[PDB]
């Protein structure tokens, strides 16, 4: 067992498939806060924090991350890049509890770009989001339906993250009517609504990223992690 | 941003007109604690404590302070002192959030001396509290009546705090009788009841400090604060 | 006051006929853990504790102790050890508060040895434990029945800790049927239900220790203890 | 063992008859500290500092209490109070190392009243220091004299302590000539030559504690104490 | 007082003319660190830290700023942005004590620009460094000569920093040749033999920023500092 | 990189061949410390300590493992078991560097038993110390005589240690006769002097486990370790 403590720590498992992510991407300007990673075993696992601010901006996203995270690469025996044209299942189960306050969510984020060599400064194109829990929060971008996908009902929202110089991504959130613990959810059923149904993505594009974890825009808590794979077949 | 946690530390805020005060006055007999307090913005700041205490003594009283206290003088610009025959209006506004466990309270502090050059040593001759936040405790003195003052009720109780050697206070304490989250409230209309309607208190005396925050007597928790000003015109 | 943090740290009080204990007995495979135990007074002591995992061993049973635990003996005017036989009260007070998330319980743990020499390696023939809380908890063994002892209603377990080579105990689990914050009990009404009620324990035995904790299975909070004695009369 | 770190924590050891003591009477307009007092054995003890400043000011004493120390009377067993004119021997030994930085002292502390009744309230009326390290630092008053006492030589200061609205004692400094970790000491060798030799002192005073610490005024670092004891024949 | 520790926490002073900047910037690679910002009085202030590691790479300059760093704008009343060619003096003062192990400097940066509205995206085209303190360190780039300016002899270095896609500016180091705890320079000084010595700058561009800090590679320690000022006239 | 603090915790490097170990074993009746192993790379990784006491006992032994530890079986691709008849070569490189204070060593510990399938309760039957590092400590045993090999002077030393039950090991320890912050050794040469020259060991009997590491007993400091491998040829 383990557990860190400093911004983007990383703890590997799985043969170094997926690693937990002490990600605080959004901490700059605020103060007061700590935020630790733990694994313990593959079955119990997850992460504590403490967020102290009422702003509606994203301070961290601790998560479990497979594939790539701006890094060189991807992580080894991921399965990505997978182009979506190839039309892989990416089969993902979670199974969760979080114990906090404030305002926060519990979602997949991911990842695609255009290169299947993605690297450490390579922008994405698109992100999609699916979130399992919405703690007093909301989305990026405008609410477009309600859809059904995999035996599940979500909200679609659709926006454009700037991230300066030309770099920017779409970004389309999936936010389930009501928060579950649990979900066994293939990523092409996603990405199948987007390419064929609503024309907002094209199959050219790659797999970069399967990615797990809260964003905390405010609060103290924790979650825990009782079941977790991702796997592209 | 910055965040500090040792007894007594300030972190002062629009030039310097206020600070917020890691107060931990009736911490000496216990252990086990800790006490933190931040600010991101002068709308996103507040404090975190953990109090482990089941007795019915105040072990702290994190709070921002305008004006004196216990300090040579008093914040530039605050407008304090200001006696009370020159009725100025000194309003104030807060707005803010506490997500604890335990016994505390939200209150405002306002001290009052005879002399307009309180310093280090000068014992107030009156202590005025607003609580806008009562969860299990109670207040010092005796309960008096209920009163409608600047739109709001609040249960008046009247006591007198013994601080060694001749030096003590009258206290004179307004629970609302529901908590509120926020506020906007003239301390001259709490001066003018207890003046003119009580005749309790001379209108020779100043008016030395304006401090708002939570009386911790047991439990662990924090407050964040989104709104906050007070000015005496 | 003393609040102390390392594993297996005694906190003494009443001329040492107890001390609080930070047991952290099943925390080898686990991380990201804490546990701080502190003493204000008499009346106003505790523990504060984070343990995230979502598994069913017991990781920690922060506690206080009088008698005996896998010491040199025996606190000082315990009253500890004494047989069985001799027929003495064995008359606990306990009043308490717990506000915590994830799986614990507050139990009494009483220990029983064949010797009147109980050692620093003798394992122990018996253990009761009598549950004032369970929070999502179960205890070892299995369910024999519901009795009314001291005035109480309880759900009695019996089952069996191997501790290797042989050595291992007999545990009886009496688990309230709600969960209650004080009680005042007689431990001889217990093992005279288990002697002479159900022959499952011979009065030649010696009540080695009685203690009151709280056994973390997972989760953050702390308890706080305003009443405690333990008197063999 | 046992480890403690909040302002005025105490850990009492040999049947109360001493505590270690986080005395931090100096930190009020100091931050970025902390301070933790331990005990393991009573041949195995000592205190962990972080005092970061570069001024004068005494920050704090951590210490081992024998006695008073603005407390409601006197440690169990003590001795204390003693009348200098029963002419008791008050007998100390100690054996220590520091590893540190900056600036501090390693010294007792007597302190001395008119009343064998002090209490919380009740200001000394004389200081008396004995210092067995000087690291960077120098004492209240004005040099004196070198004089050997008790086999030692040590430079001799006398100063006046003010505490405010009449309140202030005497004080007394011994500093040895070189550095020791280790001494024993009588403590009537030095106030006899205070009495008896100087003039200074009146052996109507009682002697009301003894204690033995580091004045820290700034810096980081340990003692450890391997040997404690003071005992009045 | 005040102590702060998080990532890119300020603490101002002197009305906002300078803060303690806890300047974490190379610190992504590496856990098991910490680092603190304190400040006392304007005469008492420092940073305390812990970077465990062997690399050659800066992980943090813990610093004092005045003016801009990657802020939209400059300090109040700091006096920049100053234009070279308006050859106004820029006097600086420091004394400072460093109390460490491992590998770090203590050292001014000074970031220049074309630009006098520098904002928090300005890649500066210029930086000069002056080390007061080499501990097992060496600077960027590639030795020139040893100078004596400003009454000291300086070991003069000249390199490029490469912050991507074509940003990235010229570093000039001068480093004292034996370490110093204290000197009163003049920028200018430095800037002149750059400009019309070496021809390595010109007098259209501007100063932007004044820092001072301790560029730590790996170890633990502190620096205090006793006396601080920049000052343009 | 990850940094973890509690006993027993584990980061695993080299594809599992390796993990540092926050092994406290000694720690039980100490108070006041904390132990933190970090990896930031394979050739920037170590640990850092507090264990504040003067005893002579081992308090903690932060060490990277290969193969077994009490654990059920043996990391993989060690290259453990191997049996001493076998004669293969055990090549270990280790470059270091420590900054501490108190009492401490820098020492292979390496474990045989009888049985090629240990387990987590299988008592080893001998264990060989080589120590690179001796600062104010000694080994277990009786000083045998000085020798040289693969290139380094060495002080043997025979001892026993008991482990309880009839449980325990032979102890041969090598303390280079001044500390050195690198070496190659081959373990070989070690175990055939026990074996051929002295007639001190069985070479029926496996290799179960080489480790690295510091026993500490008392002190703080840190340790980095710039180069390590281990492997069996
Ligand atoms: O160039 C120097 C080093 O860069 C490191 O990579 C960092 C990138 O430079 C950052 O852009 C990147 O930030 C992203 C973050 O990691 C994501 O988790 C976050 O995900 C959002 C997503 O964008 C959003 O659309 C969706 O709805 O929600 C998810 C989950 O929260 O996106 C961040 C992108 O930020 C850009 O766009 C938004 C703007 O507000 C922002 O300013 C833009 O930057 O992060 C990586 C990793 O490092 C950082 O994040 C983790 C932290 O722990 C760490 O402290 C940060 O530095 C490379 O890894 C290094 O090799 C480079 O040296
Ligand atoms: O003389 C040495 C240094 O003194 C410092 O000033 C301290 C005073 O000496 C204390 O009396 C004072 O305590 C008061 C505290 O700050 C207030 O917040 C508190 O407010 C109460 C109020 O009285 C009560 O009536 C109302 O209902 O609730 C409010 C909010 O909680 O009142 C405290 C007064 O205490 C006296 O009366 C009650 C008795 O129980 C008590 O024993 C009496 O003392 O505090 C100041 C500031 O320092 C202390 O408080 C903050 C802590 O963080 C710090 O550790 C404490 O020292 C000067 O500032 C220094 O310059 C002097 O050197
Ligand atoms: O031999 C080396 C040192 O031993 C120390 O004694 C330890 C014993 O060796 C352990 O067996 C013992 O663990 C017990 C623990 O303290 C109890 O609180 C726990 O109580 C359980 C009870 O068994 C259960 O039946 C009931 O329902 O619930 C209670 C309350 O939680 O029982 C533990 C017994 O463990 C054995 O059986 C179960 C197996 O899972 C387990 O592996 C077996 O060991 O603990 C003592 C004290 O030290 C340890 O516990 C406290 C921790 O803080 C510390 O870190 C641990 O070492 C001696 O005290 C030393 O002198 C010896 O040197
Ligand atoms: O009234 C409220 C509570 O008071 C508590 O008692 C405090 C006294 O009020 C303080 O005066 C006292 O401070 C003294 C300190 O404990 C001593 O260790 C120190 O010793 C000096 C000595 O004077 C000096 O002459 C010699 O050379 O060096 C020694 C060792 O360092 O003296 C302090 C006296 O301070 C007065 O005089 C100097 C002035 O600068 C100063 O302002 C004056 O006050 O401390 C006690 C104990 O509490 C405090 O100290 C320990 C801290 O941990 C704690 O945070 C502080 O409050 C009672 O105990 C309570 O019951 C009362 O409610
Ligand atoms: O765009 C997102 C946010 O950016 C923030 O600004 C950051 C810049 O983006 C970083 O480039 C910048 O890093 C510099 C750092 O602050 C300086 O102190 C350091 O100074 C060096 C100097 O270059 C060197 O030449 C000299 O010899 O030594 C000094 C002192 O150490 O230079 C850093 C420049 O880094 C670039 O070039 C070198 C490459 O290795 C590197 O990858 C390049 O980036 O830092 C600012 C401030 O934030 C960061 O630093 C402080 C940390 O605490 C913090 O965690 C970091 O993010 C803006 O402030 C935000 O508004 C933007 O949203
Ligand atoms: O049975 C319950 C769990 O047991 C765990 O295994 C523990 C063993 O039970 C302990 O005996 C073992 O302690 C040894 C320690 O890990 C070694 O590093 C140490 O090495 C010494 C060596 O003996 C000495 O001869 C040489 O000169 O120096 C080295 C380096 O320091 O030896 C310890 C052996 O202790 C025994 O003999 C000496 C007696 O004083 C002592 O009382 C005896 O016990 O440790 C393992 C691992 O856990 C413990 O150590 C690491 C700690 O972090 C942890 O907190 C401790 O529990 C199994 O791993 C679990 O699966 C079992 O459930
Ligand atoms: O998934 C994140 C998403 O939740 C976040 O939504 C923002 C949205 O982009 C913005 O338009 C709107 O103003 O605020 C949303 C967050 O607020 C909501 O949740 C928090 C509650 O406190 C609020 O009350 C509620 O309204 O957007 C981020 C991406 O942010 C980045 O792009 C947009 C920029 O505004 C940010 O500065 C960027 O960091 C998603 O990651
Ligand atoms: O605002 C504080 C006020 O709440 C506190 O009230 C005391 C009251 O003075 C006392 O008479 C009574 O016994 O206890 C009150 C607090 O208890 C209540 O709230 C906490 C809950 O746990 C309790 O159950 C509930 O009854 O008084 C302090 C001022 O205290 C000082 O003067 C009175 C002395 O008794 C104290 O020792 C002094 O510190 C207000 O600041
Ligand atoms: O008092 C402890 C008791 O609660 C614990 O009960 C175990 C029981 O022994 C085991 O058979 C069963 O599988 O799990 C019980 C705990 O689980 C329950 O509470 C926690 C919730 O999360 C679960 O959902 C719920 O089912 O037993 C320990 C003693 O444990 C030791 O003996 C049994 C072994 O399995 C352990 O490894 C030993 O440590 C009591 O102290
Ligand atoms: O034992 C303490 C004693 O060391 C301290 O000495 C002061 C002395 O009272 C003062 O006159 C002089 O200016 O400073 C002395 C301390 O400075 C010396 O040691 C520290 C080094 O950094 C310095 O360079 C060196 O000169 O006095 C305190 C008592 O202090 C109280 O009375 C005097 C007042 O000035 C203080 O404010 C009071 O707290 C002894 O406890
Ligand atoms: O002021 C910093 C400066 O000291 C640092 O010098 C580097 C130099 O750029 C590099 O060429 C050389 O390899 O290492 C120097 C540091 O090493 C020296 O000091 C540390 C000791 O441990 C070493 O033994 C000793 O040789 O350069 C940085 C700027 O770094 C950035 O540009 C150069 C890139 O290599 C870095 O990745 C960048 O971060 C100065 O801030
Ligand atoms: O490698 C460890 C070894 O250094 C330690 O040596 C002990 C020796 O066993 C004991 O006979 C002697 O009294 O003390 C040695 C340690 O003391 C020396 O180093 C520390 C300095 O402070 C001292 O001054 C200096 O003399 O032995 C342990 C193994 O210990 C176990 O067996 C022996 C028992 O006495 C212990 O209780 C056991 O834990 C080696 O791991």
């Amino acid at each position: 067992a383990a557990s860190s403590s400093n911004p983007s720590d990383k703890l590997y498992f799985k043969n170094k498939k997926y690693y937990i992510f002490n990600n605080v991407w959004g901490a700059d300007q605020v103060s007061g806060w700590w935020q630790t990673i733990y694994h313990n075993s593959d079955s119990d696992m997850g992460w504590v924090w403490n967020w102290p601010s009422n702003t509606s901006t994203v301070k961290a996203y601790p998560s479990i991350v497979s594939g790539w995270h701006w890094t060189e690469g991807y992580t080894a025996g991921s399965g990505f890049p997978t182009r979506l044209s190839d039309q892989k299942n990416i089969n993902t189960k979670v199974s969760y509890s979080i114990s906090a306050n404030g305002t926060y969510n519990a979602a997949y984020d991911i990842w695609l770009h255009n290169t299947n060599k993605a690297s450490w400064d390579s922008a994405p194109t698109d992100a999609i989001m699916i979130w399992l829990n919405n703690t007093n929060a909301g989305p990026a971008g405008s609410y477009v339906e309600t859809v059904s996908i995999g035996g599940h009902s979500w909200k679609v929202y659709k926006g454009y993250i700037d991230a300066g110089g030309g770099k920017g991504w779409n970004v389309f959130s999936f936010i389930r009517t009501a928060n579950t613990q649990s979900a066994n959810l293939n990523i092409r059923d996603f990405t199948n609504y987007l390419a064929d149904s609503k024309q907002w993505l094209s199959k050219t594009k790659y797999v970069s990223s399967v990615e797990f974890g809260t964003e905390v825009f405010g609060g103290t808590g924790q979650i825990n992690i009782s079941n977790w794979d991702v796997t592209v077949r």
